[PDB]
């Protein structure tokens, strides 16, 4: 209608271990009072060939929904590396944060993460088997892609495929 609106979002601890937690600070605006709580997610792309490689890395319920302007900090675990295609692993891939309403998902906002070793000789010749605990993490911030959905509320009356799951 839309009742909440996203006013802004900001990626909190960044740079980050691949194993540390995602924190975003976001900032939201409800309209009207509503029957339902919020549900804000964030889902990791493991792989840029397909869905079948997403993990949702946590979601979180926020109601009774206020009247006003909103802030709260949205954290995450982060995703199992076991799960990831060791050879995808330690590249840019997305995630995607969403928020739904009684299932309905009414906004979408997705970032680039890359993901590189951190030292030098790892960079240029990186091993067959991964080295998790050295993958620094860099969330892209700078470039949000946010789409919005119109949905029903309380009344009835690679480069080239990242991109698409960003959109």
């Amino acid at each position: 209608a839309s009742i909440v609106s996203l006013l802004g979002i900001k990626v909190l601890n960044n740079p980050a271990k691949f194993t540390d937690p995602y924190e975003f600070e976001i900032t939201f605006e409800c309209l009207e009072s509503l029957k339902h709580d919020l549900e804000w997610k964030l889902t990791y792309v493991g792989s840029s060939r397909s869905l079948d490689h997403d993990q949702e890395l946590d979601s979180i319920l926020v109601g009774p929904v206020p009247v006003g302007v909103n802030k709260f900090v949205f954290s995450a675990d982060p995703p199992s590396a076991e799960l990831i295609p060791a050879s995808e692993l330690v590249s840019v891939t997305v995630i995607l944060l969403s928020c739904s309403y009684d299932g309905r998902e009414f906004v979408r906002v997705g970032y680039y993460v890359n993901n590189e070793y951190d030292e030098e000789e790892l960079r240029e010749n990186p091993p067959a088997k991964v080295q998790v605990d050295h993958i620094v993490r860099n969330i892209l911030a700078e470039k949000p892609r946010v789409t919005r959905f119109n949905i029903v509320w309380d009344n009835a009356a690679k480069e080239i495929k990242l991109a698409r799951r960003l959109r």
